[PDB]
């Protein structure tokens, strides 16, 4: 079976961590966690679409859903963990408690305010993780990147051709990923933000699915200019 | 003394709200009144529409020379630094503040601390706190490792140097060397002298695709 798990924990403020539900800001008069859900009730393979959220945001999200007609008896909203990964956590084990989790399962985890992502990037990400069992959408690094150990100078300037970076979806095999996380200790698990390094962490490979220049996350009025932009040239 | 180099090496044409690209980032460095020349290297074919171009948009500023490039954008930047050798010659304090043209909406404050950071340390890349994760792969097919991301740097330019420490630099390096480097401040890093970091913006865009001018067009208006 195939799960979608929407991450709606909000974007962090740089002083304090703050979360910020930037998932319901609007883009062209849609809360931008619409325009995203939109894409994910358009794939007929999904069992379930699950919302995780921060406890305080979940009244709100159901309004929200209610508001703008999204009606879909798949879709679920359910709290949020943590951190990322455990919110991650936090879905697989309400799939398990849910239908159970069956061998083949793959769930299809996504940034609420990544909401230009494909049909092709959705229906790749199923693919590879139920053929191989752990995928990431990246695309290829256009810039240079550069590493700093200081905020300062300059520690080292890789090879470009190898670089990329990384959007989502990420998805994985079920039972891969709740095996995957077992074995990382608590402060693995503490300092570790992206779920596939969990994957990587524990030894197993992670197929890259290519995504788009405009499978962006919106998260400042930069991007939320970009983003009105893509509507209007229906670049996505 | 300072110097501007501007990186034409046609996508430096293309028009963005009546006027090229290229016009746009050359007006930013003609209002910084410090530099003493703004040199645009452009390959030999595009010389005279780059000083036509320069021409229709009344660019008389007496310290912009268009010159020819080179075989690549460091051998360009190199003869960018002949250029200034041959013209005035080299003083020991001379920088270089080296910018792509596709890249309009850099500001005054990137200018003025790229100025700065060249003047105190030699050596400065214009970068941003990486937008992504990001992630690297050797076969193009899995994932090879997933750096520390607070570690990861988006680099942008312009990037500047002393210009004795750019030349002393790239002497160093072999001819496979300098062929396979495309950056600049990789040819000091590889040469074991320190580059500063300095802040750039998220807008701070490279023009070369039609998407890349949609969010040029949203840029701008905003």
């Amino acid at each position: 079976m195939k799960y979608a798990g929407i991450l709606a924990g909000g974007i962090g403020s740089r002083m304090g961590n703050v979360p910020l539900p930037k998932q319901f800001l609007d883009l062209d008069n849609k809360p931008i966690l619409i325009h995203t859900l939109e894409k994910f009730i358009l794939i007929n393979d999904f069992e379930k679409i699950i919302i995780a959220t921060p406890q305080q945001w979940m009244t709100h999200t159901k309004d929200t859903l209610r508001k703008f007609k999204i009606s879909d008896e798949r879709i679920e909203v359910i709290q949020g963990g943590s951190d990322r990964n455990d919110t991650i956590m936090n879905i697989v084990k309400h799939i398990e408690s849910t239908n159970g989790i069956n061998d083949d399962d793959v769930i299809v985890t996504h940034d609420a305010v990544r909401p230009f992502l494909t049909h092709r990037i959705i229906k790749e990400n199923i693919q590879a993780a139920l053929e191989y069992g752990a995928v990431d959408t990246v695309i290829d690094a256009i810039d240079t990147i550069v590493t700093s150990k200081d905020n300062q100078t300059i520690d080292a300037i890789p090879v470009r051709n190898e670089m990329y970076q990384g959007q989502t979806p990420q998805s994985f095999n079920i039972n891969l990923l709740k095996e995957s996380y077992a074995q990382l200790s608590d402060e693995q698990k503490s300092i570790l933000s992206d779920a596939c390094k969990i994957i990587v962490e524990t030894n197993k490979p992670v197929r890259l699915v290519k995504g788009e220049l405009y499978n962006i996350k919106v998260t400042t009025p930069y991007d939320l200019k970009v983003a009105n932009a893509i509507i209007r040239g229906g670049i996505a």
